[PDB]
DNA sequence: AAAAAGACTT
DNA sequence: GGAAAAATTTTT
DNA sequence: AAAAATTTTTCCAAGTCTTTTT
């Protein structure tokens, strides 16, 4: 049938749903104990571990081939949380982690992973079918007259935290979520889910002000984790559309604001002069608005409104250009932003006033935060917040670059290269850097020998064409004229295959150190892509995959070739 | 306000 | 949503 | 067949921003 929610009357602000019914969450598979043959050693003597401690042991044993299991924090934190999980007799023997031997456990787990790849077709088909019924019983929920798919109905299995970068809590045990940790959300008129036999849920609420189905607190940072609906849903979609419409509401007066902060660099007060240079960095240079986070709980990473004096270095003339600012800091997910950038005169002179009488450990932009920045952005435009500047700047840049890289005479695969090249341009700006895959980028040798193999085929096609024109000299008739037709059609068809493999090769080389993914899903308006695909006749299925085609369903229907962001 | 929470992004 | 796995696929 | 490159689920957190409590 297919529900077109985008044609319906917008949902009144306040309420998110009227009805909500779901079979609750699926719990993480229980611990399957280690057999009599797999032994844990301590001080070279055998030790049978109690089911609680043996479970945490398995969590360290599996990551043993990694490099972080030698880090001080990972080992301190781990051993702390492991000592808790032990019995009073084990706490007395096991004084340190360094005298423990996990090798037999680690080998068993490297053996089971290997034994799972050698599993028979009859067995694999049995797991894949009982996995697809789990998806039909717990995978969907009812939300207002329609069935909507759930995002992550499965609850996270217990293991060890690593997080990203230099984390202070890395190594800590993520404890198993029991039904008693779960808060349920459904309507009054709905069938409240039944908890696992001989268990009870923490609290069953009916909050129609919220979009979640199940929620709970996780022990590492204490933040609330949620079971939300799949992107194809109304609730996640109507909001994603709204986002991209508030990026357009910025476009019609962006130049007005971009020519306001410029004059504010010459302002009277210090607070007004800081807020303006901050806004410049977010807009033109693409920085996330740095929210102040607690120290010693998360990694030391910053953003704009949280940048420190040590993070930026000033240089007058570097390699030929005036007023250069050198950025060197770890952003979200510990990803480094290195940027040497020629700015205006009044900016470079302003940064000196901010770094005046301050130490390297102090915050560059004092008398400012994200809330002080956002209050001004609300009085500049309704709904405007600091992240709309990444959405706008990304979406507009995708449109400008497509209007430049799409040649009307190009064939279909070459047009795709253009969209990727334009996607790439947005990935570099919005800082979605990546590290080259370990030993997998050497398979570039195997992709080039597919292009050099097609040249071997064309070096026989061009020399097959030369036997069509050299035989036209001796006896020219209707049978010899067909050899100049059939052996010219082949040269053109093998040449369009070499072009296709040279197009798809330039993609992988230039897109080595960046990622299109984040931008594609969360920053680029899909209507810009659909308009493009309808304009050049390129089928959408060649740009958007199975998942994204369902997420952006609203853009695939409602959007003509004439859409202008 | 000004932390501390809770809800959605990315 | 990127990085690692697993369910598929193309080269061997 | 059986090693190997490409493709799609399943692991794992870290931000932005609004809403409570203190
Ligand atoms: O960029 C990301 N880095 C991440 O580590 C990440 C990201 C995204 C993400 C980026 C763009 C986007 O559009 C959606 C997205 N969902 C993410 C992550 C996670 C993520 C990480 C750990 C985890 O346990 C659940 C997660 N979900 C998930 O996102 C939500 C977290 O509450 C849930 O819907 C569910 O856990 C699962 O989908």
């Amino acid at each position: 049938q297919k529900w077109k929610w985008w044609e319906e009357e917008r949902y009144p602000e306040g309420i998110k749903w009227k009805f909500l019914e779901h079979k609750g969450p699926v719990f993480a598979p229980p611990y399957e104990p280690l057999p009599e043959n797999v032994k844990f050693y301590y001080d070279g003597k055998v030790m049978k571990l109690s089911p609680k401690a043996e479970e945490v042991a398995t969590f360290f044993a599996k990551m043993l081939d990694h490099e972080y299991t030698t880090k001080e924090i990972f080992r301190k934190n781990f051993f702390k949380d492991w000592r808790k999980e032990m019995t009073n007799e084990e706490k007395n023997i096991i004084t340190n982690l360094s005298k423990c031997d996990f090798t037999q456990m680690s080998q068993y787990f490297k053996a089971q992973t290997e034994a799972r790849k050698q599993m028979s077709k009859e067995e694999k088909l049995k797991i894949k079918e009982e996995n697809e019924k789990l998806l039909k019983e717990y995978g969907f929920c009812i939300m207002d007259n329609h069935k909507e798919r759930i995002a992550n109905f499965k609850i996270e299995p217990p293991g060890l935290f690593r997080g990203r970068g230099n984390h202070p809590k890395m190594g800590m045990l993520k404890r198993r979520i029991m039904p008693e940790d779960i808060i349920i959300n459904c309507s009054k008129d709905a069938k409240v889910p039944s908890p696992p036999p001989g268990h009870k849920w923490k609290e069953v609420r009916h909050d129609n002000k919220v979009t979640w189905l199940v929620s709970w607190t996780e022990n590492i940072q204490g933040s609330i984790k949620y079971i939300m609906l799949n992107p194809s849903s109304r609730i996640k979609g109507e909001k994603d559309w709204q986002k991209y419409e508030t990026a357009r509401r910025l476009k019609k007066c962006v130049d007005k604001i971009r020519n306001q902060y410029r004059e504010d660099w010459k302002s009277k007060e210090m607070k007004v002069r800081q807020r303006a240079v901050a806004l410049y960095f977010i807009d033109k240079l693409a920085l996330r608005a740095g929210n102040e986070k607690e120290e010693g709980e998360t990694a030391d990473t910053v953003g704009c409104c949280s940048l420190r004096v040590e993070h930026i270095n000033l240089h007058p003339e570097l390699d030929g250009q005036e007023y250069v600012v050198e950025f060197d800091f770890l952003g979200k997910d510990s990803i480094r932003y290195y940027n040497k950038v020629p700015v205006e005169k009044r900016v470079f002179k302003n940064l000196q006033l901010f770094m005046e009488n301050k130490q390297p450990e102090d915050d560059l932009f004092d008398r400012l935060n994200t809330g002080i920045l956002n209050k001004h952005l609300q009085d500049l435009m309704e709904g405007l917040t600091a992240k709309v500047f990444r959405t706008y700047n990304a979406s507009i840049t995708l449109q400008q670059q497509l209007k430049e890289l799409t040649a009307p005479d190009e064939n279909i695969p070459a047009k795709i290269l253009s969209y990727n090249r334009a996607n790439r341009a947005v990935a570099i700006l919005c800082n979605h850097q990546r590290a080259p895959p370990k030993t997998f980028e050497k398979s570039m040798m195997n992709l080039q020998t597919k292009i050099d193999a097609k040249k071997e085929q064309l070096a026989d096609a061009r020399r097959d064409l030369k036997s069509a024109k050299a035989d036209a000299k001796v006896m020219k008739d209707a049978k010899t004229k067909k050899v100049v037709e059939s052996k010219k059609k082949a040269v053109q068809r093998l040449e369009e295959q070499l072009m296709k493999l040279e197009v798809q090769a330039t993609d992988r080389e230039e897109n080595k150190q960046i990622a299109l993914g984040t931008s594609k899903l969360s920053y680029l308006d899909p209507r810009i892509t659909v308009a493009w695909c309808k304009k050049w006749g390129v089928p959408i299925e060649k740009i958007y995959n199975k998942t994204q085609r369902e997420k952006f369903a609203w853009a695939i229907d409602m959007a003509d070739e004439d859409y202008e962001f």
